[PDB]
């Protein structure tokens, strides 16, 4: 299928995850977090080699709340957006909801709180890969393509302005 190949192309070279554990699952959750950090750092390293170093993420000590920044280049200007998400108790079966709080407020493909709205193909894709996909895959298959539609649209519509210096 086209969908299978497109997924393979994007998540090529991102380490797969193993453990089906969420925030309440003690030693198994600690192990899941090692897999999450190992996948994220390899994805970042790959992105640097691709000249597409487009995000940073940090977590709290328990790994249940994540926050950082993403960058998007449009007509050679770089745009920065703060991002954040909580880990659902039923992670990794359930995907986290990424918020871009500065874009909160009646914009296409978003919910209240600035939660990004992904297309319907993302949720079944995630479901059929549990528990192999993690936060690196959420960024690569979720937020990444979202930005490539929504940021150009919001710049064209004069919603987003670049800050001089």
């Amino acid at each position: 299928s086209m969908a299978d190949e497109a997924t393979r192309r994007v998540v090529s070279e991102i380490p797969v995850l193993k453990t089906n554990a969420g925030p309440r699952d003690r030693e198994l959750w600690v192990q899941r977090l090692k897999e999450e950090y190992q996948s994220l750092i390899r994805y970042v390293e790959n992105n640097k080699n691709a000249d597409n170093d487009w995000f940073r993420l940090e977590s709290n000590k328990e790994g249940t709340r994540w926050f950082g920044k993403c960058w998007y280049i449009h007509d050679l200007l770089k745009y920065e957006f703060d991002i954040e998400f909580d880990i659902p108790i039923t992670y990794p079966t359930t995907a986290p909801e990424i918020a871009v709080p500065e874009l909160d407020g009646k914009h296409p493909n978003m919910y209240r709180g600035g939660k990004i709205c992904l297309t319907d193909h993302f949720k079944p894709l995630w479901a059929r890969n549990v528990p192999k996909f993690g936060l690196a895959h959420l960024m690569a298959l979720g937020l990444g393509p979202w930005l490539a539609v929504e940021i150009p649209d919001l710049i064209q519509k004069g919603v987003i302005h670049h800050k001089e210096k």
